[PDB]
């Protein structure tokens, strides 16, 4: 109570903080949330708003929700190179089954040829609600640097199905 139930693993032996993807504009959307008891199995199909079958970013974000101090690392990778078919499809089904021991077996399965990548990434708890709000200071203020990446997003929000995703590493600098 007094609004502060970010962490809750006592009578919830579940996916322990809510964990999905860093989203459009320094936002966080969970993929599977607490109340889903391990071992879990659940499908959520996604697409992108730009470059559909060419790069999904698999930076899975374990944190809270809209105010992005929700940067518990559940990754930072990218499923790249799914043939040239950019912007909108929308057929990349992403299934996330966690095991009972605690590992997110999530396969971003693409519907171009089943170009998939199954990561097995940890999800251990052991932190605080002001690990998130303590990251509202250090890191909610660092989300202004993510505002530069919100220009890279193209600035929007929500992202139901659509979900911007592109890496950046040119040779010039």
């Amino acid at each position: 109570s007094i609004e502060g139930r970010v962490k809750d693993v006592l009578l919830l032996d579940v996916t322990p903080l809510s964990l999905g993807i860093e989203t459009m504009g320094g936002v966080m959307t969970t993929l599977i949330a607490k109340n889903t008891t391990i071992p879990t199995k659940h499908s959520q199909v996604f697409s992108t708003a730009e470059d559909n079958q060419s790069a999904v970013t698999i930076h899975v974000l374990q944190g809270e929700r809209k105010r992005a101090a929700d940067n518990k690392s559940l990754g930072q990778f990218n499923l790249d190179g799914i043939n040239p078919a950019p912007r909108g499809m929308p057929q990349i089904e992403v299934t996330f089954d966690i095991d009972a021991d605690g590992i997110l077996h999530v396969s971003a399965k693409d519907k171009n040829s089943g170009k998939e990548q199954k990561i097995t990434i940890k999800a251990s708890s052991g932190l605080n609600e002001d690990e998130i709000q303590k990251m509202v200071r250090d890191a909610e203020a660092n989300a202004e640097a993510d505002r530069k990446f919100e220009e890279l997003v193209q600035t929007r929000n929500q992202g139901d199905h659509l979900l911007h995703s592109t890496r950046k590493q040119v040779e010039e600098a």
